[PDB]
């Protein structure tokens, strides 16, 4: 009956079941939650851990004793259910000291700030157990050309990195940073809209082995993106530390609905992907349920988040464990993609007569793929309607 | 009066002009013309140069003296006008062979017919004059999820790129290649859908430095990407080799409009970041004149790309030279964006009293960006309104 | 095991499986079928009938012994083997003369042509048996501004329409018109873009009862918009005189997946949308098999719209009927959603205290709206995961 | 040098430059304006007028005495500026009781309640001197399937519109509505989504002459639409009473970006379209002035709004005067889009071989469009570089 047990690894942001449903247009329609709460909460769910933004467990402008007093219950929270903290980030978009950017901010003493907040916070997190950290953008960007020359922006926004990269190693700790992109919203344009510019990105930074990607299905779904092939090539680098699980209808806003809801079936093919592949990170759900619903209603969101990904997680192997499905993957030469092209090297390759001069393109082109009758396997599957 | 002459690099492919008018719903509008009569017309134009791809120089299927006729006719055609051949290409979309790709194709003597149909024309690049090689894998890709296996297929398309890398290094040529993005179109989702998926994946080649992009302005916009934001991060790796100009409505099928056409003021902050980056490659268009059009209109439409192009880096040139956009440009901190945040170090920052337990976060979010009069300053520019 | 028979009135377009392959950028991948094959095919899977333009079930510029040939063979195949012709449609999109539009082509003899030759075809179709007759204007748009006045073409569209409405009047014909819009593609904006457009100019015409809307899943979804919400205000104004099944995923060129495939979640709530409503209409399929299939696959793609359909139509009858969703409805206020708002009439209203002096907004602001359990429900029944 | 005076019928929204800067993402970054001094600020800008909800005039929940008080300071200032109120709304998407709605919220009290509260502030409209009343229903909708019937909360649209009819007739006012479409944002899909969705609407009110359309630029653009297209419909059907200008970047958030960003060339041709059909309303700017700006940047985004206006306006007419402009538009054959089909008739027309059986197709075929030498004239006037 798909119920998820700490073993599943199912993690959720404070902000996720503790969104008050504060929206463009709208007042909150909940109360705020105690962390404490939600801690219990989503134990007896059958959740693994929950993550948080600094300013989500200690209210921003606290004094010390308030932090200490958060934290303490927080960690007494933690130990009475058993819970993790895999995860944690950096709130450097709510405040407007940061309306023009964290790393990126035309300000440099706004830059400089944003450091300081972040490294705070890695040491927190680091206390609280977090393995990763990740690190949302969402103030880095624009509405206009003239207000951000984007190739200083991303000197900047390698410096960052880069300097939060020595402190890690500075203090010995074994955390890894996990890159967040989005292309929009609130921003006009977001820098590093997509997976493929943020692991670009890494690749520039001092130590690339540091940073990987914090992929969400919504936000690849806002630029028209196939999630499921965007989370491929992120695996395909090594670079998927973190990922995060919600809905999303298409190109608007950003939904975050429950896991499950938006693209049905590309959350059955990166369910797919996230088990053939052996992903060990957590599935993080960084969702809103809607501002309709009071608490049962939120609680009911969570849940829901959890028990689709394990009843896709179900449809996903029955499919690929299925005989006829393995006899149709090979009617479509996906046993083929997995073979080198020319393991005979360049040369051979130049001196082969069935390459070129002697290929049957038609012939060729004549054998079809045979990708609709394994599709309507796949869908039959998905559907339970074998 | 915005007249272009080849001392402006304005370049075509054959196929632009060329293009006979047919889509999803309609045969051709138009008969094909000769690429000799190409040439001349865009050279009358004041272009620079042409690009081709193998099968429209030399029709697909030709004898090796059918072929030797179609390259003696352009080249005495190129020699009549002065017209060069900067970059070349393969058609690895048109022939029915490859329907579910050629480099990451299902079938494995496909992915090896596209690497030798590639190479041959390579060969014939450099004879021509061409510095650089573009590669578009419009049928990498899926309309369907268990169809392709994404990083089996990276595995193949490394595997090919690499191969053409040992290849023009076995050569010594001094040609480069340039991989085009696109996110959909033909197939459902193509593979490396982005800049930023394209130049992730050069970063896993065997000798990056051989390989950079060729960004399409409506390409990224089929994302709904910022094309001047991507050409940034692409200008900031040092892999913008290329780039296409046409123009494109948001998200859509991809429209191939006379360049300053469709996304106009993103058509302005594109030119003014080449011209400030001192990009030094052709303006290369890509586009198709409406089916609409007869020849007289194709030629106009021709002219305006170019026309366009001048118009906006005189508009950009002068707003970047205005004093009074240079002091709008201070006024909203463009000069702080570009000093390093933390040039003391990372101890210094951390011992920085101002940059945190110091730091007056109302003050500096008090402090406006003023970000819209610069923007009405650009817009004025733009316009010819100041 | 959802075996459609011909009481499940499903229909497909000859242009649908009969489809050669050729896009954008690709010649075709399969030979042409004759009519009369596409016919048997469609009957041995247990379809209804079939639809056509003109011009598929005889070529354009036959002569009139031709026409009598194509139209003798293709009542030999409808009688051999029961199926039925509930609809056809007029070809105003592929020819050249139709580049900038049929009835709306800014050439008033083209518009006249596009007349006669629908009106031709509409005596054809009621030879046949058609009740509907489709009209999908794909031309009539525009790629720039200045080439078409739209309050002009919205002129020349309700003379041809009303033209039509005098024709069938005259001839006594018990036929009706079903408008189909789409938002763009093949022209840059396509006139009457949604269902809503396509409504709303119906009310205009002369004789409004004649004519209904053909919305298309994939067009509605290709402006963003939800497609059963559309169909629901088309069933809200009488008008779904037809309806065109396939799968879209969002905001791309027109994919024509099989239905199902797309927006699967979507694809759910319009079967139960359309069952709900006793919508008693075709379910007519306008897709194409994508072009990796040979024959094989576009019969499996072909039954897949058909399985689909029937799968999604147990599992939204098993949602309605469940008593746990019943109650679920209820306690979301579906049954008051359905109650008048003041059928005590305007001035009870304005004397009801309970509606504005003593109304508690607060308590009413508290009452959560169970949507999400409501939806969590939805989705088990859909998945087989009760 | 393009000025603003009151003469040029501009108008704002209490809400626009009084917006605090509060989205998904962030707290607020300006303080709150009073609306007297609004009134002065945009008075002194050249605006012609104001316009209001509500509840942004007076705070919501006030005293009589509080409410006599803000009504009698604003009277004030438009006294002391010779502003004027041409337009007011309700909210009825803010405080948490409209979560689901007000005209369509599944609890029929809350129903009940959007009525009255409508119908309050349609009396201080009226005594301000308002002449329209918009209403954009930001709640109707979902963000599931199962939540909202459609065809039932078409019902209740229906009974709400009709009793807000009954009531502006009962009392004898002179006021008219305009439904405001969106197509998502906040809800996940918003009813009447489209100019279209709601034109057909407004035909099955009770007494449809008094229901219009109020377009904004960037909602038809959120779902990818060609405003300057929807807006030639709503003049076709008599029914553009009112129209919101703004700015948006395609298919994301809604922007309101001030107008004439965004899309530039929609904007041209926006203000060529009002303009050349004399539209008399005022020309209203619902935008936001963007967070990063302080207060003199929030009254530079208003001067912007208008001085684009005024810069399109000037351009737009000289492109419809310049005699080479109308040579271009008979070329492109503009006349003859103008000229009836058949104004001979339907016999007359089925006798005419001329349309038929002597039309040379292929020689129509031929005849090219000139659309892109038209388009380039556009373009020019446009950036002043004729
Ligand atoms: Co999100
Ligand atoms: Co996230
Ligand atoms: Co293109
Ligand atoms: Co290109
Ligand atoms: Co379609
Ligand atoms: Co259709
Ligand atoms: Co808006
Ligand atoms: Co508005």
């Amino acid at each position: 009956n798909y119920q998820p047990t700490p073993e599943d690894r199912f993690t959720f942001g404070l902000w996720t079941v503790g969104w008050q449903g504060r929206d463009p247009f709208g007042d909150a329609t909940r109360r705020a939650l105690d962390p404490v709460e939600s801690v219990r909460r989503l134990a007896e769910l059958g959740a693994h851990g929950v993550t948080f933004h600094d300013d989500d467990l200690i209210p921003f402008g606290s004094s010390d004793s308030e932090r200490e007093e958060h934290v303490k219950r927080f960690r007494q929270a933690l130990d009475d259910t058993g819970m993790k903290v895999p995860m944690a980030t950096t709130n450097l978009f709510t405040h407007p000291v940061f309306k023009d950017g964290g790393f990126t901010a035309n300000d440099r003493d706004v830059r400089r700030y944003a450091l300081r907040k972040t490294i705070r916070n890695i040491d927190l997190a680091v206390e609280l157990g977090a393995e990763t950290y990740v690190a949302w953008g969402g103030r880095e960007g624009a509405e206009s050309g003239g207000a951000k020359d984007v190739r200083d922006a991303l000197d900047r926004m390698k410096e960052a990195f880069d300097l939060l990269g020595e402190y890690v190693t500075s203090q010995g700790y074994d955390i890894r940073f996990a890159i967040e992109p989005k292309p929009n919203e609130p921003r006009g344009d977001i820098l590093l809209p997509t997976v493929g510019h943020a692991l670009a990105f890494i690749e520039r930074l001092e130590r690339p082995e540091l940073y990987g990607v914090n992929p969400e299905v919504g936000h690849e779904q806002m630029a028209g993106l196939n999630f499921p092939h965007g989370i491929a090539q992120a695996l395909w680098a090594g670079k998927l530390f973190h990922i995060d699980l919600n809905g999303q209808n298409g190109i608007k806003y950003d939904q975050d609905l429950r896991f499950g809801a938006g693209d049905l079936r590309a959350a059955f093919w990166l369910v797919d992907l996230l088990e053939s592949a052996g992903y060990s990170g957590p599935r993080h759900f960084d969702f809103k349920p809607p501002r309709t619903e009071d608490f049962d209603g939120v609680w009911a969101s969570a849940a829901g988040c959890m028990r689709n990904y394990l009843i896709l997680k179900e449809r996903a192997a029955a499919f690929r464990a299925d005989p006829e499905v393995q006899e149709a993957l090979r009617a479509s030469r996906l046993d083929e993609l997995a073979r080198p092209t020319a393991a005979d090297g360049l040369q051979a390759l130049l001196d082969d007569r069935s390459a070129f001069e002697e290929f049957d393109v038609d012939a060729a082109a004549a054998r079809g793929m045979a990708f609709e009758r394994l599709d309507q396997l796949a869908m039959d599957h998905l559907l339970g309607a074998r």
